[PDB]
Parts: structure tokens; sequence; C-alpha cells
DNA sequence: CGTAATTAATTAATTG
DNA sequence: AATTAATTAATTA
């Protein structure tokens, strides 16, 4: 096998690398890396390095890496423009890597763990490491094991050794739940004193170092909590040893009187995995409590205690040590599913980047590009300085305000990407300038055609036709990538609703799920077979679906956004190929595009259907059209219609077969408008909507822009087994929105689209009787936490306090001097609930970290000066009055 | 050190 | 309540 790098670090003059060999192994290598740099030099001169604009360069071989990063100062100094990658361990990889990477995860060291400090004097910070660390579970990929690190003997308490017989058993039983699967895969290690347990932990760390540090927090808490400890105890070239290069770097952060600290461990790539969740999952959560992921992700139960954590050691060391071992299989378990190692593994090896650098986009595409660029000897052009200046997006169309029965809608693929690939947008393929008319007149088609020549875009700019910009080379191979994956999303969805369908009549027999691959569409033999199913077999298999559906979800939205990622990193100053006209080039195109195929799906509607004048195109946001298909349905007739799926059927046909190909000829005649490179603008039919037939519920509805309901039958080419509902920016999609009102909004909704106005008033009824009996973190509030000092007025809400603030600054004073009540975190979320006027916290609200239950100390009080009928106004009401004034509907029965 | 467009909620001040 | 502006948070794309 091909050989690949684990990990790369430049310490001084040298570069450290790990990696596997021809034969599997790891190993370490020391490398004196004589890097080059190039200058541009007269034409005079014979040479085969040129710069992306064609121009020769002189290479310059340096002696070691710190005489070419003087150079480069240098350079600066003089004026003089010093080209060539300057972070030399990509350019190292570029050069021991000449190929694309093949890697064996197998073979690479994934380690997570957490750790567990009893403190009874508050959160136990890092920086200071002044408690034991009484537990570690450390899970090694390699090995397939938990190794668990027990501290018998503390300041704080002796307790006995854990028991997994005890750790076993379900908590129905008196055990602790510890999942069976990996009951077998528990090495188990009681210790006597800190100082054994932290020493064969460093041996340990030494044997079985690991490539991929990962966990939950890992970065914030456990990294740095086991760093310091360390330091105090045995002193820093000790801790030094968790570096494989016995070098790290500590990062101080902020913070008036406050101190949090992050280190950096050379020869190892740190991925804490609510950081990978965070850029990942495309979720935005109330809380990042491992406990409310978890939940959320798997459905398992959260891990329920008696006392604070200060004295769950002390009083029930078992089941401390249960969790402390749970809580790193459940980081494995959202792996598992999610698949974000493995993504980042992917995009970091094809990219030629240290893996922690896949959170960054710009980082991500400058090796790309450098790489593409290298092997066909050119050189890139040094980063230069520019302003932050704002530019042009995107356009919006405003809907009027109503009810929509019928819609279809039909949107573009990959849009930014495929602009850039169809007008050839590049650092090295602009042409030149033309004048430019109103956007309107390019829309309508009416003013003159910019060039005959080069590949242009509304804003002005021209690009060359015969030659391929590295941009367009390089975003065209990834979407690719994204191209199939989404595929096998997409029929792992579709089989899916097939499951579905079949759970609706399951037989009664005795049968296994079926052996299938969940990527590909089932054969119509398969189909067969899963009509005679069971539902056990079925509910099975579709989790298997799901699961797929799941992996492809994140393979296919993150190559997506790393696309979407080029088109905007030509906006941050930041990038090395940052250009405002080529950014501009992009969303304007993009403006262009979008009122062009309004006109022309409106001008083609008008013709078949026999009518003048009428917009039937909606609403549209960037790339997107949505369609009122009631006159579609008005000239064959409602009463035509069989059913729901017979309309669904018709209108499916209708799109694909009549409007797509009208809208292909229409972008085809703009593509030869613009003289573009090549015809990419591809718009297909995403969602069809619609009220059930012979219901009163009105489809769908829109309030403004970005802000509307749909109740869909078939979203791109997904038939689903029941409607599902498509809402955007409505609060049941914030999560600042209150969990319980977040469902019942959706019904509201649910009732007003699929069943009417009287269904709806029911239901409002139903849940305002039983608002006030309803869990209070259920109907908290929740928003982020930020600049809480600049509002802090001596605990009191300063000038233009936020209300959220307001109540975090209502907390801090309730919970001056007391050790024990949990401190809220600048940046991070809070629950938020009103209170009644004359309570004894003496303002209008309240707010904890969100995640937790409010501290026992004031929860009573809370409870009873809850403002309910503020709340329920607030979050509940006033929003309905929202969806209801738009769609002409009424809440309550009016008199 | 991917982007812009857009909403809603809230504070301050003003609306004779 | 009802604006206009400014800030903050959170979406859609
Ligand atoms: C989601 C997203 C979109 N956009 C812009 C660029 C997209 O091309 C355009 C349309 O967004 P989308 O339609 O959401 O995505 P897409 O067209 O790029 O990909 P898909 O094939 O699945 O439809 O909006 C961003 O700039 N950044 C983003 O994060
Ligand atoms: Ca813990
Ligand atoms: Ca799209
Ligand atoms: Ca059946
Ligand atoms: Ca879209
Ligand atoms: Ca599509």
């Amino acid at each position: 096998m091909k050989e690949f790098y684990l990990t790369v670090e430049q310490i001084g003059d040298s570069i450290f690398e790990r990696y596997i060999d021809s034969n599997g192994r790891e190993r370490t290598r020391e490398v004196e890396y004589k890097p080059s740099l190039f200058a541009h030099c007269p034409e005079s001169q014979a040479t085969k390095y040129f710069d992306i604009y064609g121009k020769p360069c002189t290479r310059k071989l340096f002696a070691n890496m710190r005489d070419a990063s003087q150079w480069i100062k240098r350079m600066e100094d003089i004026g003089l423009e010093a080209l060539g990658m300057d972070d030399f361990k990509l350019a190292y990889l570029s050069d021991t890597y000449n190929y694309e990477i093949k890697y064996d995860h197998t073979k690479i060291r994934v380690a997570n763990f957490d750790i567990e400090v009893t403190s009874p004097d508050g959160f136990p910070e890092p920086s200071q490491a002044k408690h034991p660390i009484d537990a570690i579970t450390h899970y090694d990929s390699i090995d397939d094991r938990f190794y668990v690190f027990d501290l018998l003997n503390s300041p704080y308490g002796n307790v006995e050794e854990w028991s997994i017989e005890i750790a076993a058993k379900l908590q129905e039983q008196g055990g602790d739940e510890v999942p069976s699967e990996i009951i077998d895969k528990i090495i188990y290690m009681p210790f006597d004193n800190e100082k054994e347990l932290l020493m064969e932990y460093l041996n340990f760390w030494q044997q079985k170092t690991p490539v991929i540090l990962t966990g939950w927090n890992v970065e914030s808490f456990a990294i740095p909590y086991v760093y310091n400890r360390i330091k105090n105890i045995f002193g820093e070239s000790t801790a030094k040893r968790l570096s494989p290069h016995r070098k790290t770097r500590v990062k101080v952060i902020e913070n008036m009187y406050g101190s949090r600290e992050i280190i950096t461990l050379f020869g190892i790539s740190v991925l804490d995995y609510i950081d990978l969740y965070k850029k990942f999952s495309f979720t935005n959560q109330p809380s990042y409590s491992l406990d409310y992921i978890s939940e959320f992700e798997l459905n398992v139960g959260k891990l329920k205690y008696d006392g604070p954590i200060s004295k769950l050691r002390e009083s029930n060391h078992q089941r401390y040590i249960s969790y402390n071992i749970i809580a790193v299989y459940r980081v494995l378990q959202i792996d598992a599913k999610r698949q974000f190692i493995n993504l980042s593994l992917d995009m970091g090896y094809y990219a030629k980047i240290q893996i922690q650098s896949v959170f960054s986009p710009i980082k991500t595409w400058d090796a790309i590009i450098f790489n593409s660029l290298k092997e066909q000897n050119k050189v890139i052009p040094q980063g230069r300085s520019h302003p932050v200046q704002p530019y042009p997006g995107a356009f919006v169309k405003e809907p009027i305000p109503n009810r929509y029965k019928y819609v279809m809608s039909f949107d573009l693929t990959s849009l930014y990407p495929s602009i850039i690939r169809q007008v050839n947008i590049s650092p090295e393929t602009i042409a030149g300038t033309f004048k430019v008319a109103p956007l309107h007149d390019y829309i309508n088609a009416v003013a003159e055609r910019p060039s005959d020549v080069y590949s242009c875009s509304p804003n002005g700019m021209m690009y060359y036709k015969d030659r391929d910009g590295v941009v367009p080379t390089e975003i065209t191979k990834v979407f690719n990538q994204r191209k199939e994956h989404k595929g096998y999303m997409l029929a792992a969805q579709r089989n899916g609703e097939i499951i579905k369908e079949a759970l609706h009549n399951p037989n009664l027999s005795v049968d296994e799920p079926l052996d299938v691959d969940y990527r590909f569409d089932f054969s119509d033999e398969i189909k067969e077979k899963i009509k005679k199913l069971s539902a056990k077999s079925l509910n099975e298999m579709l989790f298997r679906a799901q699961r797929t559906e799941v992996a492809g979800m994140t393979a296919q939205i993150n190559r997506k956004l790393l696309i979407n990622s080029l088109a905007g990193a030509l906006g941050n100053v930041w990038f090395r190929y940052y250009d405002l006209r080529n950014a501009t080039a992009i969303t304007t195109f993009g403006q262009m595009a979008l009122q062009w195929i309004e006109r022309k799906v409106n001008e083609y509607l008008n013709e078949v259907c026999g009518t003048e004048g009428e917009a039937f195109v909606l609403y549209g946001d960037t790339d997107s059209i949505y369609v009122s298909a009631d006159k579609i349905i008005d000239k064959v007739g409602e009463s035509k219609f069989r059913d729901t799926n017979h309309w669904v059927d018709f209108l499916d046909k209708f799109a694909r077969e009549r409007m797509e190909p009208a809208i292909d000829r229409g972008f085809r005649e703009m593509c030869e408008y613009m003289n573009n490179k090549q015809h990419l603008m591809f718009m297909d039919r995403e969602a069809i909507a619609g009220p059930p037939l012979g219901s009163k519920g009105i489809g769908g509805f829109w309030t403004g822009k970005k802000r509307y309901a749909l109740n869909v039958w078939d979203m791109e080419g997904t038939r689903y087994a029941e409607p599902k509902l498509k809402i955007m920016g409505l609060e049941t999609q914030k999560s600042s929105t209150p969990k319980a009102v977040q469902k019942a909004l959706k019904e509201c909704i649910r009732r007003m689209l699929q069943e009417g106005e009287e269904s709806l008033q029911e239901y409002f009824k139903e849940f305002e009787k039983e608002f006030r009996q309803l869990n209070y973190i259920s109907i908290a509030s929740v928003s982020s936490a930020n600049n809480i000092a600049k509002y802090d007025v001596g605990g009191f809400p300063g000038p233009k306090c936020p209300f959220h603030i307001r109540g975090i600054l209502t907390y801090n004073r309730a919970i001056k001097g007391n050790i024990d009540a949990p401190q809220v975190v600048e940046g991070e979320k809070v629950y938020v609930l009103p209170l009644r006027e004359g309570n004894p916290f003496g303002d209008k609200c309240i707010a904890w970290p969100s995640g937790t239950e409010i501290t026992d100390l004031i929860k009573d009080d809370v409870l009873h000066w809850m403002d309910y009928t503020v709340l329920l106004e607030k979050t509940f009401i006033k929003p309905l009055e929202g969806f209801t004034s738009a769609a002409k509907l009424d809440y309550e029965k009016k008199a």
C-alpha cells in the first residue's frame, strides 16, 4: 500500500512527520526540509516556472526554512512580490506525497477520552488544575478498547473499586446500564494515589500516542486540565510528554479576571467533537451538553443522578465511573452515525493539509489550489492585504403575504459553483470589462450582447473561453464528489419511504430484515419482498436506511459547504485569491439567472393555460422559484382527480415533461446571451405542495421574505408515504423558540395546511388549556449570551441591555456568595423566563445556562414567579398571529 | 480568516 | 400602542 502522513509540524528548520509506511506501520522522521519560493524575473531568462498569469519566475532554493522566511520579510520591505507556498508544511506534504492520497483508517490512531474532576468549590478551571483528576476513560481505535483509569484515594474521598458486573446490569435492576456491546472491551485500572494514575496514563500515552485526539469539549477542558495537572505535580517538561515531539504552545484567552487556556500538542491533530458537530452537523442546538446531543442524535436517556456532580464520586463512585465510560462511548456512537471524523480525514487528505485544518475552508482551498498549480509547474501568488468591503449578494423576491393552495418549486443545481464553471470565473481567466446596462435590461434580454468573444457576467466582467481556470477546475472535482454522495443519500431516502409505505400493512410472519446496500434504489424483486415482511423486519430495515441516508447527508452537505465556500472565499480578505470583482461576478450572475427564469416560466405558463400576463412565480430566493399551480389544476379540473397522489403525479409529470424542458431552453438562451463557456444552469423541480384532496387545508402560506410553510407530497423525486411540512424561517425552525412551542406551532401549521381553520381553532384552545402544566424548561426561551460584561453595571443592566442579558444579570445577583451554583459562560446558550411583577429577583426576567435544571436554591422561586401569561403571548400567540393573518385565518372564533 | 439577504425581538426616544 | 434607529440573535440562501 502507498504511504500517507498522519501529522506534520514545523519545529525550527525541521519538519516533524508521523506517517504510515508501505507496510502499514506507524513511523516518525525528522527532515531538514529545503523549501523553495519564487521571484519575478526578466523574460530573457529561460525557465520552467510561471505564475498563474504566465509571467516568468525564478526559483530560490533555500538552505533551511528560517532563511526562506527571512527572505519573505526582506521582499516585503523592498516591495517585491515573494511568490510560492509560504506555509512550509504544505509545501513539504506536496513534495513527499506527489499523488492522490489513498489512506487506510484502520491504521490511524483515533483516540477519545474524558476525565472527571471532583470540585467542592465550583468549576475546576483547567488553568489552575488544583483538584485531583479522579477518573479518565481513554478509548483507542486501533486496540478497540476503553482504558479506564480510576482513582481510589483522594483528598475528597476514598472509595471502593468499580464493579463491571453492576455496571453491566440495566438501571431497572439497580445497575448502571453500560451498553453490553462494550463491556468486554473495558480494561479497568484502579490506582492508590493520583501520582501513579497520571504516571501510568503518561506511559500509556507514550505507547499509544494519538494521531487524532477527540472527545466532548476536550480542547477546552480535558486536554488543558490533564496538561496543567501533570505540569503542577511533575513539572512542565513531563507535561510536554503529551506531545510526541516534546513541544507545546499554550494559548491564553482574555478575560478581565477570568483566564482559560488551549494547549497545542505538536504531533497530534485535535478535533474536538463539539467543534466537529458545530461545523458539520447543520443544526443549531438549544444546548451542547453531551446529554442533550446524545438524546437528540441517538434517542438515549439522560445520565441521571442524585445530588450535585461534586458529590457524585463521594456518594456513588460506582455510577461516577460508569457514567465516565458511557460519556466516552456516546461520542463514539454519534460519530458512528454522523461520520464526521471520516469526513475530516477524507477532506484533509484530499487537500493535503493537517487534518485539524478542515475547520478552515480558506486553508483547505489554498492547499488544493496550490497542489493543483504545482502539478503544472505554476507558481502561486503571495497573499496580499485587502480592506474589508461590503458587496452585493442574492436576489430575494417580495411575496404577497397569503395562503397558496397548489405550489411547485424549482431550484438550480449547486448554483454558485455552477456559475463559477459556466462563466469560467478564476483569478487568471479575467479578460476585461464591458459597459454595464441595468441588471433589469439583461433580465429582459433587451440590453446589448456584452461580448461575442468572452464569457460574461452582468457585473461587467469578461473571462476567457479558450482555457480553464484553476478555480473552475478544482471546484468541479469536489462538485462531482458531492454529486455522487447526494445520489447515495436520495436513494437511501427513497428507500426509506418505500419501507414506510410497507409499514401501513405489515405482514404477520417471522422473517429477517433483507441484506441490502441502501445507497441504491431497491430492485423490483426486493420491493416485492418488502411487501411481505413483518413490522419487526421492516422497522429494522427503516433504521438502516435512515442511517445510510444520514451518512450520505454528512458526506454530501459538507462537500457542498466546501464548494460554496470557495465562492465566499473570493470575498474574504484573507483568501490568497480574494477578488471582489470575481465574488461580484458570481452573485450578480445569480441575481440575473433567477429573475431571467422567472420571466421565462411566467411566459411559458401563460401560453399553456391560455392566460395573459399572470404572475405564476409567487416567490423566489437566490436560485429558487415557487410557482402557483392553482391554474394548472384548474384547466384539467379538480374533480377529475381520484385522490391526492393523482394530482401529485399530474404535476410531477407536468414539471418533468413540460416545465423543465422549457426552463432548459430558457437558460440555454441566457448562456448564449452571456456567451458563457459551458451551459450548466440546471433547474429541476424541487417540491410539490398542496392540501389533501377533499379537505379544508390551505396547503401553504407566506408571511414575507424567507418565511413560509408548505405541505409537501414529493421532494426532488422522493414521494413521501405521509405529507411532510416544509417550514422555512418560521419560529418552529428557530432554536430560540421554546421546545413545546415549536411543537405547538408546528401542529398549528399542520392543521392549517392539511385540515383547515376549524381544526386550528380546536388545537389552539387545547394547547392554551395545557400550557400552564408543561415543564418550565420546555417552555423557556433560548438565546446565545454574548457581551455579558458590556451590559453589566454593578450586577445591574446598563444602557440598551438585551432582555436575555438582563435575565443573566438577574441570575448573577440571585447566586452571589454561592460556590456550587453553576456560572453562565460568555458565548454559551441560556434558557430565559419572564417574571411576574413584584418578584423577589427584582427584575422582569431570569436566565440560566441551557441544558441544565436551574440550581435548587432558586428553582422553587422561579417556578412560582414565572409569567406564563407573558410567556404564552410572546412565544406562541404573537408568531401564530403572524401566520394566521398572512393566511387569512383566525386562531380564535371571531365574534 | 467562506459569503450576503433577511427576518423578528427588544431598548431608547420620540411621536404635540 | 406606533413609529424610527440601533443592536442582537437567528435564520435562508
Ligand atoms: C447553503 C448556502 C447557499 N449559498 C448560496 C450558494 C448556493 O449555490 C445558492 C443556492 O443555495 P442552495 O440551493 O441551498 O444550495 P446549492 O444550490 O448550492 O446546492 P443544491 O444542489 O443542493 O441545490 O446559495 C451560500 O453562499 N452559502 C451557503 O451556505
Ligand atoms: Ca462528566
Ligand atoms: Ca440549489
Ligand atoms: Ca405488507
Ligand atoms: Ca434553493
Ligand atoms: Ca435538484
